[PDB]
């Protein structure tokens, strides 16, 4: 032996805090970088909202003069109901949409028969029959469903962003330290120069960040999950589609109402008598999420790769083992390491459930 029993505790301490040194800074890079652009994101959406509400407002004040302005308080309560899901998520996006276009026609039935009078029992008759005379058309029907599931889809890939990079903030164990030390410092303990073999010292860490294999295996499905919802954003649930010409679409309904209003009245009287910045945003993110869906396993490889250790390959024997200067005679574990939490995995198993739900344009409870 070259070493003392002092020499090697030591190496224990050096070995310990360089792994778990090069992982913390890795890990809160990654961290660093999601959470970052998950803000960015949430920041890009509100702006868009923000000038959607400006527009629809100025568009509406324009377009509609004082009938608009009168009732302006009911499209600006549906503005507020969109901003507050896209805030909390306790909104029901369907029932608003229902409520929303349901008042806008007793308002607008009401204004254009100015001539007749309608107390509460005849009101009332009007909105019951209000699905079955479709007065707007298919817009209600059509408009409720893309905005539930862009608004959905919208507000669970940023919360999902802030979950990742939240769990693996939270990720930052006895067997390592003795397979640590004895593939980095004990080579030379036999008096050898000889770097370590490459596959030797990606099975000792392997092994190392063992508590991370449950949590990589499901980072991989998130990353999987995530690059769905992006497609969906950049694609079929399209929120600038829905939000952006937002006025457009309510103008279409209203003119839907007074090209048919005289068809309308007689239907009633039967029935009761007398490249944005958020696609590009989402383009960037997608590429980030995909390239650290194989960062939790390429974490050994990028350890032994390092200036650090400077691991050499098997395929001369002229590296070190475990025994000697030879040829590494193991394979790389997959699914027993031959060299030798539980919250953040639900936290992620639950974000993957939010992310199928937005991706599948059902209901997301977070």
């Amino acid at each position: 032996t070259c070493c003392t029993y002092n020499m090697e505790t030591r190496m224990a301490m050096q070995s310990r805090q360089q792994l778990e040194g090069h992982t913390k800074d890795q890990i809160s890079r990654m961290s660093g970088i999601l959470g970052s652009k998950a803000t960015k994101f949430k920041d890009i959406f509100t702006a868009l909202l923000k000038e959607s509400r400006t527009q629809f407002n100025s568009m509406f004040i324009r377009t509609y003069g004082v009938i608009y302005e009168r009732n302006s308080y009911v499209f600006s309560d549906l503005f507020k109901e969109l901003e507050t899901y896209f805030a909390n998520g306790r909104v029901d996006l369907l029932e608003v949409m229902d409520k929303f276009f349901n008042t806008l026609y007793q308002k607008m039935f009401t204004v254009l028969n100015t001539q007749y009078t309608f107390d509460e029992n005849y009101m009332r008759c009007v909105s019951e029959h209000m699905k079955e005379l479709k007065p707007f058309g298919d817009v209600p029907d059509k408009l409720s469903v893309q905005i539930k599931r862009s608004f959905v889809a919208t507000r669970t890939y940023g919360q999902a962003l802030t979950t990742a990079s939240e769990v693996a903030k939270k990720v930052l164990n006895a067997d390592c330290t003795g397979a640590l030390t004895k593939m980095q410092h004990c080579g030379a303990c036999k008096g050898y120069t000889e770097k370590p073999c490459t596959n030797y010292c990606v099975n000792v860490i392997k092994g190392c960040l063992h508590y991370q294999h449950e949590f990589d295996s499901e980072w991989e499905n998130f990353a999987m999950a995530m690059d769905k919802v992006a497609e969906r954003l950049l694609g079929s649930f399209n929120i600038v589609m829905v939000v952006e010409p937002l006025n457009i679409k309510i103008s279409e309904a209203i003119m839907n109402f007074q090209d048919s209003g005289q068809d309308i009245t007689n239907r009633v009287f039967q029935g009761c008598g007398r490249e944005p910045i958020l696609d590009r945003i989402v383009r960037d993110i997608r590429q980030r999420v995909k390239d650290y869906k194989k960062f939790w396993s390429n974490l050994p490889h990028s350890v032994c790769s390092n200036e650090d250790i400077a691991s050499s390959s098997d395929v001369d024997g002229m590296c070190w083992n475990g025994h000697t200067i030879d040829r590494y005679m193991h394979s790389i574990t997959t699914e027993s390491n031959p060299e030798f939490m539980a919250s953040q995995l639900s936290h992620l198993k639950n974000a993957i459930v939010h992310l199928r739900n937005a991706y599948n344009g059902q209901d997301v409870e977070w």
